[PDB]
């Protein structure tokens, strides 16, 4: 529908726009995106959204229940998956991409790991020379918008949705479910912190980083977002 | 229908049975592995055959096209993907797998891209540390089973698909497509030298490695690797 996987010739040069928010977004944002891409498709952009559900392994599960097994590649799943998306589409296809998480952020989920014993010092290394291989051949965002939710409301949102069947309970239990996403929205604090920094004398110089007002309304949420990602869209 | 993909718990202790093919095996066997893996359920296994074309990204087009952009990744993939493949069906579940390609093998596709200047060398050194970590977790294969058709038969058999429409055209030309199945040939022959090596005094100490007559009819091929892998099954 999305035609995300055509292996068919360039149909415009050059590579698109890269649109990426950054949070701990454990129960996806999966509305906001596609109501992003929407608004950049009215104003003539080929934009698609795409959540992280698009990236999950078949053995997703295997990560939170057999964690010392499978966390590591299905870490390398996730990097893998999302850059030959982002290359493809992004890359050799010129097309506008809205992503929930960036190719950026997926280290910090191994970190995560890393610090619970699941994956090896030795694990993390073979990961990062692959990794820094990978994300050399992607283009930074263009525009990173930081939204991380508290855990409360991923938690509660969770909740819900595991309740009424509209996703799987991907944990073995509440309280891993609890901690996993707390230890995310705590490394999460620490990953915004690190992007201030980076945008104004790292290596994301280049990029613009919108920052949120967390009291404002959803709607002035939006609204703040898709001007933004507006002034990118070239008709 | 094979239940490759159930994330939950063991059904059955320790891994299952490892069968592999090994050669050039460009246009298939899959009659070959359904025929072996259903002796094999016969005999009481759980036993599945698994063919390339579980593993075949939807990008896999692009590795031949745009070798340069693709065949780093779609490699990584072929591994990982073989990688999950085997720790869950084979490892966790205690499952019986037929494989037409081990994890052993996909180390020589990269050697390939390498020489042709599609995979640089740093992008190599960062494959091998992972595939290092990833093949330390899997089972050498139980018995292996030599098979290197000539280049001129997979050739045939591959027009006569593609033809036929039962397989994409996968490759960008002809040339390509007998080039690259010409390289793989040669590769593997050097593979196979290497095997009977480490099967004696290298590795694969503690591996069946079987050898076909490849004057033998194929009625007694599928019957003598059928007799080998059914000394494995336990009622
Ligand atoms: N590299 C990554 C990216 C995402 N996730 C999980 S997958 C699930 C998305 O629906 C949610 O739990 C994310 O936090 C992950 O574990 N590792
Ligand atoms: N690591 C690998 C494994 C397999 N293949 C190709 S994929 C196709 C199978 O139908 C056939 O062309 C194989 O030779 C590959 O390129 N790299």
């Amino acid at each position: 529908e999305q035609n995300l996987y055509d292996v068919g010739p360039r149909d415009s040069e050059g590579p698109g726009h890269y649109i990426a928010i950054s949070g701990n977004t454990a129960a996806g944002k999966t509305t906001l995106i596609e109501t992003l891409a929407g608004s950049l498709r009215a104003a003539g952009a080929d934009a698609v959204g795409v959540s992280e559900r698009v990236f999950h392994h078949r053995y997703l599960k295997l990560m939170f229940s057999a964690s010392a097994d499978f966390a590591f590649p299905i870490q390398l799943s996730f990097m893998l998956e999302r850059h030959l998306l982002l290359l493809d589409n992004l890359v050799r296809r010129g097309r506008t991409m809205v992503m929930e998480r960036s190719h950026l952020d997926d280290a910090m989920f191994v970190r995560e790991h890393v610090a619970s014993g699941a994956i090896t010092a030795a694990q993390q290394r073979a990961y990062t020379e692959v990794s820094g291989e990978l994300n050399a051949r992607i283009p930074n965002p263009d525009l990173i918008v930081l939204m991380n939710p508290e855990p409360e409301l991923s938690l509660e949102r969770l909740a819900r949705a595991e309740a009424e069947g509209s996703r799987p309970r991907e944990f073995p239990s509440d309280a891993a479910k609890r901690a996993w996403v707390h230890r995310w929205y705590d490394l999460y604090q620490e990953l915004h912190d690190d992007y201030r920094r980076r945008a104004v004398d790292g290596d994301l110089r280049g990029t613009e980083l919108l920052e949120l007002d967390a009291a404002a309304s959803p709607e002035e949420k939006i609204a703040t977002v898709t001007a933004r990602a507006r002034s990118l869209v070239v008709g």
